[PDB]
């Protein structure tokens, strides 16, 4: 039958899409579809996209399920410093893209310690010393969350397909407008709408060094990003 049809089309998106807006058997297809894959090991986008197509109904019960079901989310919030991400999942999971920002700054400085907590902004050094393990977790979520839209990961691989020069990776991702720097906060694009690779923001105050060596960071082939 059609339901079953794209059931095993889980492309995946169109299949999800589909689900989604048949109702309770639509819906039932992709509720029994989390249930067999998470918790995640490895990011599968899929996944991402039928807990966010589920969150974005807007329904009681399917809300009320999924928090009940998966109350961290569909990724393991691990930390090799003992970092509470749930925060962050829950921003992402209500879509609230400007609020998962601020937390993400704000973990990046915890994660480099005392000193980044207290000034409140990193050092490039610090940024090559962070632990491998939550830079995964910090991007799995904004990658599970944006359909792979946003990420860490993703502006890297835009870098790279920028020949690695900033100049040409900033009008990409949209922080950049010919010689007008977007302005912060209200220059950006706090939704979907937004370019890939918008989400996260990286402050260019201080320079590109906490971005390079952020983009450089074992993590990211580590872990097949
Ligand atoms: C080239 C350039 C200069 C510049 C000048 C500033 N940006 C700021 C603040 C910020 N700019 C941001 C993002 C970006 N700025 C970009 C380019 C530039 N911004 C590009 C992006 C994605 C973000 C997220 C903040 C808030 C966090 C923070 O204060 O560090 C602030 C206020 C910072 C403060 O008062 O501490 C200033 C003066």
């Amino acid at each position: 039958d059609n339901l079953t049809e794209l059931s095993q089309q889980l492309k995946q998106l169109t299949a999800i899409a589909a689900l989604a807006e048949m109702g309770e058997g639509g819906q039932g297809i992709l509720l029994d579809y989390l249930a067999k894959n998470v918790p995640l090991e490895k990011p599968v986008l899929a996944v991402g996209n039928v807990y966010q197509t589920l969150r974005n109904l807007e329904q009681e019960t399917i809300t009320t399920q999924l928090q009940r079901n998966y109350p961290t989310g569909i990724f393991p919030l691990q930390s090799a410093q003992g970092i509470d991400y749930l925060p962050l999942q829950e921003a992402l999971g209500s879509q609230d893209f400007e609020t998962a920002d601020e937390i993400t700054r704000d973990k990046l400085c915890e994660l480099a310690g005392p000193g980044a907590s207290q000034r409140q902004w990193l050092y490039f050094t610090e940024v090559e010393k962070f632990p491998a393990l939550d830079l995964h977790t910090i991007n799995a979520l904004w990658w599970l969350h944006s359909n792979g839209n946003f990420g860490f990961s993703v502006q890297r691989r835009l870098w790279l397909a920028s020949g690695k020069e900033f100049t040409k990776l900033w009008p990409k991702i949209g922080w950049k407008s010919g010689n007008v720097w977007t302005r912060w906060p209200k220059g950006f694009t706090w939704d979907l709408s937004a370019p890939q690779g918008h989400l996260p923001l990286l402050n260019q105050l201080r320079g590109v060094r906490v971005a390079e060596s952020l983009y450089r960071h074992p993590v990211w082939s580590q872990y097949g990003w």
